[PDB]
C-alpha cells in the first residue's frame, strides 16, 4: 500500500541501544489496530544512518516476521553510495516488503544527471517498487522535479516522498508524470497541504504517536472532505512542529515511552537524551492531541 | 603538518573504479617537490562516500606508503554514527598519519550537544590529533563557535577546517579556543581571507592541481606578505571557483588528467563523468593560472 | 469585488515617462471585456516607487474616471511610513474606489508590534476596505500569520495579498481569521495551488496580457474544477515565470506593447529597457500562452 | 573624513516626533569631544524612511550647523526613484556637508544595469564625493563587486558602505577599483574583520553609544594593530548585536537616552518603542561596555 497516512517507524532500542522485539512487536499490532496504511521500516525516523546494514536488515526482517502480513512493510533503502544502495536492495527482494524508500544520496551532492544514474541503477536490480525521497535539509541536495519526470519512466520507480515543505512541487511534479506515480508529503507539518494539492498521503513521524486521527485525516484528504480533515490537522498541529523541537526521533521515541507504547527511549549517538525543556513542550503537544 | 597549503587530495582511481597506484604515486610525489605541507587522504575531495570502510582504509594505507616519511598524511575519519567513526579512526591508531580530519555528522542532523558528544567520544579511543571538520552545505549541520569552544578543551581536539566560507567564523572561533589551535580554511575561493584574518592555512582542493602556486601563497600569507599572495589568489580565482562547476570532485580529477598527474578521471556513482562544457570551462581556468 | 483574476495593471507611460491616458483607456476596456474582477491601481506592477504622490493620485483618479463604473478600483496605497499612508488613504476617501492595497512598510523593517500599529492606524482614519500585502523579498519584512489574526479583527482589515509564494501560509492564515476574510495571491506563478489551497482570487501580473484565461482559470478554482484551471494554468506558466525574467513590470510592459495594448514599453528609473534575450524570452511565453 | 569611525547618528526626536536641537547638539559636541571622523546625517539609523524630504533636509542642515565646521557630515541622500535622489543630492549641492551616502533602491528590486543607470544618474547631477550602500536584507536588491567596480570609474563615486555582513565582499570589490576607492563597514559587529581585510572605516550604530571606543579601536586597525583593537571589539560585541534585539534604532535611542545623550528616546511608526526584555537586553550590554 502506497497511499493514506504511513507511518515512519521508530526503531526501539534498549538501554544499549540494540532493537528491543517486544516494543517493536508493541507498535506494530498498534498500527494494525489503528488503520495506518504501511509502515516505513528503517527510514530516517528509524535512525538508518546508526545501525549498521546487518543491524539494518535484521530490523525491516523481524518487522516483516512480527507484521505477519496483517500489513505491509516498506524498507529503506538509501544510500548515499549507488553500490551500496544496489547491496542494500538485494538483501531484501522476496523478502516480503512490498516497496523501498530510497533517500537521494546526502553528503556527496551528485548533480541531477548523477541522481538519475543513482536511482535508474538501483531500480534496474529489483523487481521491488521504488519511492525516491527527497530532503535537501538532511542531504544537501535536491532532486528537482524535471529529474523526477525523467525516472517516473523507469517502470519500478512509482512515486516520491517529498520532504521540502515546498508545496509547489506537487503540482510541478504532477504534470510530469502519470496519473499513477504517488505523490507522498514527508514533511507533517504541510502534508494536509500537500495532500489537498493532489498528494496521495504521509510518511509521517506523527503517526507513531497519533496514528487513528492520522489514518481518519488521510482518508478525509483522500475523499475530498478537506474542512473535516483541517480539525483534525489542527489537534495535531503542535505534534507534527513539536516532534521536532529537538533532532527527530530525539521527541517521538520520549512521546512513544511517555505514552507506553516502548520501554525505553533510547538512540544511538549523535542523537541525544531528550532535554527537559523538550519533555515539557512535547507533553505539552500530546496532550493538546487528546494522547494523555 | 597542520599549517600551510594541505592537499585534500583525490583518490585517483582506474577504469573500473578502484585506486590507481601508479597514478597515487606519481601525485604524492608531486605534492613532495611542490613544497605541499600535508595530505589528507580521504577527505571529500578523497570520496569518502563512495569507499567502503576497508577501501578507505587501504587507501590511507598506501597514501601513508607511499609518502615514506616525506611528508605527512591525516586521515579522514569522519561518519555520521559514533560507532562508525570510533571504528574508523582505531583503524589508524599506531600507523603513522599524523592526525584525523573528522566531519559533523550529515544527514542525521544532530544537536550541539550531540555534535559534542559525538566528537568527544571519538578523542577518547585515540591519542592521534584531531581536527574538526564543518561543512554545513553537505551535511545540513553547522558546527557553531561555542561548541568548538568545548571541544577545543579536549586534549586531543587541536583544529578545525572550517569550510562555511563565513569568515567571521575565525575570530569568532579565534577567540574561544587556546593560541595553539589551529584553523584551517575549507573553502579555496576564501581561504586567502580567511588567512588574513588569522587562519593558519587551507585544505584545498585547488593545490591538487596547482600545488606550488598554493604553497607559495600560503606562505606569503604566513609572513604577512597579503598583497603578493593575492596576485598569486588572482591568478587561481578561476579554479577555486570552476573547480566546483560540476560536483567536487568531478572537475579537479579531469584537471589532474589533464596535466598528466593520473591515468584517468575516472569517479564512483552518483558522481559522474564531466561534462562537456565543464571540460572547457575548466580547461579556460587552467590556462588562466599558466598551467596548461 | 475583492475574489477572482484581479489585475495589478500596468501604468502605461509616454516616451518621457508621464501616464498615457489614450493607453490606459485600451487596457481598462480589455479588462472590462475580458472579464477580470477588478483593478490594482499603482500597485507594484503599476510602479508606486517611482511616481510621487500626486502622480499617484492621479493616476489612480483616471483609472476611476476612464473605468466608468464598469469595473471597481482599488488603490495602491502603501507607504513606509505610517504618517504617509495615512496621507495617501485620505486622498481617496470618496473617490469611488473600492478598497484600498496596502504593503508592509519596506527598507525600515519594522517588527510584528510595529505592523500591527502601522495597519491598525491606517484603517482607523478611513472607511474604505483594507487589503493588507505581504512581500518579504521586495520589503524585508514578513508579515506573519499570528499578526494577520491580529489585523483582521479590526473592522475594515478585510483581506491579505501574500506574495510570499510559501503556500503553507493560506491555511495558517485561514485559521486565523473568520471565513469572511479574503486571501488572494501576489504570486502568479503559485497562483492557481493558491486558490486550490482556500485562496479567493489571484492579484495578478499575468492579467494584464492573459486577462480571459486568467479570468476563467480562477472562476474554474472557485467553482472547484481544479483540474480544468490547471490546463490553463499550463499554458500560462511560462508568463508567470518569464514576465520576471527581468524586475517587474519590465516584461510586462514590453509584452502589452507587443500586443497593441499601450504606446510605448517607457518605465522610470531605476527600471531599465528590456534587454534583446528578455523580448525573445517574453515573445516564446507570449507564443505559449497562445496570445500573438 | 571618509575613513575611521564614522558614526550613523540617530535623529534625536522630542515626544511628538520632530527633531530635538538640544539632543543633536549634544550627540554632536559629544562626537567631537569622543574622536568621531565625521557623521552620516539621516542615514539609515537616522529614521530617513520617515522623514519627509524637507525634514530630512532640516536635520541634515541643522547636523551641518551645529558642527560648525568640526567634524564632516555626509548626508544620506538615497532614495528609490532616480528622479527622487537627484532632487534631494540637490538640496545639498554648495551646502557644506562633504558627501553623500546613497542607497541601492529598495523594493522594486533594479537589475545592475538599474543601479548602474541610477547612480551615474544622481553622480552627473552633483560634485558631490557619493558613497554607494548596499544592505540587501532591507533593500531586496545586492549591488554586486562587478557593479561597483563599473560605477567606480564615474570620477566622484568614490567608495561604498557594504552591509552584507560578507567579508569576502572587501577583496572582491578591492581588486576592481583603484586604490583610493574607500570600503567601509555597515555592519558593527564583523568591521573589525571588515578592516582587517582591507576596509578603511565603519559607518556606526555603536559609534553612537561607544564613540570613544570606536574611535580607538578604528585607529588600531588602521596602525596594523588588530589584536589590540580586538580587545575592544569584544568589550564592545554585546552592543555591536543587542542594538538589534529589536529593530534599528530602536535599541541605540533607548541607549542614548539611558546614557543622558538625548531628551527622550521617541521614534516615528512603524518603529515603535523598546519592549521591557529589550530594554534589559541593552542596559546589560552597555554595562559590558562599561558605559553604565
Ligand atoms: N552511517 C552510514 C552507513 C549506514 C548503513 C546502514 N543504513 C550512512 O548513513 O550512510
Ligand atoms: N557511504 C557511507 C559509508 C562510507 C564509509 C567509508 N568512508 C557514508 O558516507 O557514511
Ligand atoms: N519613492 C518613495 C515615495 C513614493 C510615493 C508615491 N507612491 C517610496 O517608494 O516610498
Ligand atoms: N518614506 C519614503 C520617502 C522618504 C523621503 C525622505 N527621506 C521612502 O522611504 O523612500
Ligand atoms: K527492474
Ligand atoms: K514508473
Ligand atoms: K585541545
Ligand atoms: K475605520
Ligand atoms: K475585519
Ligand atoms: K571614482
Amino acid at each position: 500500500m502506497f497511499t493514506g497516512s504511513i507511518v515512519a517507524i521508530v526503531t526501539p532500542m534498549d538501554e544499549k541501544g540494540n532493537v528491543c522485539r517486544a516494543s517493536l512487536k508493541k507498535l506494530i499490532d498498534y498500527h494494525v489496530a489503528s488503520g495506518t496504511s504501511a509502515i516505513v521500516s528503517v527510514g530516517t525516523t528509524g535512525e538508518f544512518a546508526t545501525l549498521n546494514h546487518d543491524e539494518h536488515a535484521d530490523v525491516v526482517m523481524m518487522t516483516l516476521d512480527l507484521a505477519d502480513g496483517r500489513i505491509p512493510v516498506i524498507a529503506g533503502t538509501g544510500a548515499n553510495a549507488t553500490a551500496e544502495a544496489i547491496s542494500l536492495t538485494q538483501r531484501f527482494n522476496d523478502s516480503g516488503i512490498v516497496g523501498c524508500l530510497t533517500v537521494t544520496p546526502y553528503y556527496n551532492r551528485p548533480s541531477q544527471e548523477g541522481l538519475y544514474q543513482h536511482f535508474k541503477a538501483i531500480a534496474e536490480h529489483t523487481d521491488l517498487p521504488q519511492i525516491l525521497y527527497n530532503v535537501p535539509s538532511r542531504t544537501g541536495c535536491d532532486l528537482l522535479p524535471e529529474t523526477v519526470g525523467r525516472l517516473a519512466k523507469v517502470k519500478n520507480i512509482i512515486g516520491i516522498k517529498e520532504a521540502t515543505g515546498n508545496l509547489t512541487r506537487v503540482n510541478q511534479i504532477k504534470e510530469l508524470v502519470s496519473d499513477d506515480f504517488v505523490l507522498l508529503s514527508g514533511d507533517d507539518a504541510s502534508a494536509l497541504d500537500f495532500m489537498q494539492l493532489g498528494g496521495h498521503g504521509v510518511i509521517s513521524v506523527t503517526a507513531n504517536v497519533a496514528a487513528r486521527d492520522m489514518a481518519q485525516m488521510c482518508k478525509l484528504a483522500a475523499e475530498g472532505h478537506f474542512a473535516e480533515a483541517r480539525v483534525i490537522n489542527q489537534r495535531l498541529m503542535p505534534l507534527h512542529n513539536k516532534l521536532f523541537v529537538e533532532p527527530n526521533p530525539i521527541p517521538v521515541k520520549w512521546a512513544c515511552k511517555e505514552l507506553g507504547l516502548v520501554a525505553t527511549d533510547t538512540l544511538r549517538l549523535p542523537m541525544t537524551p531528550i532535554t527537559d525543556s523538550g519533555r515539557e513542550t512535547v507533553r505539552a503537544a500530546l496532550k493538546h492531541a487528546g494522547l494523555l
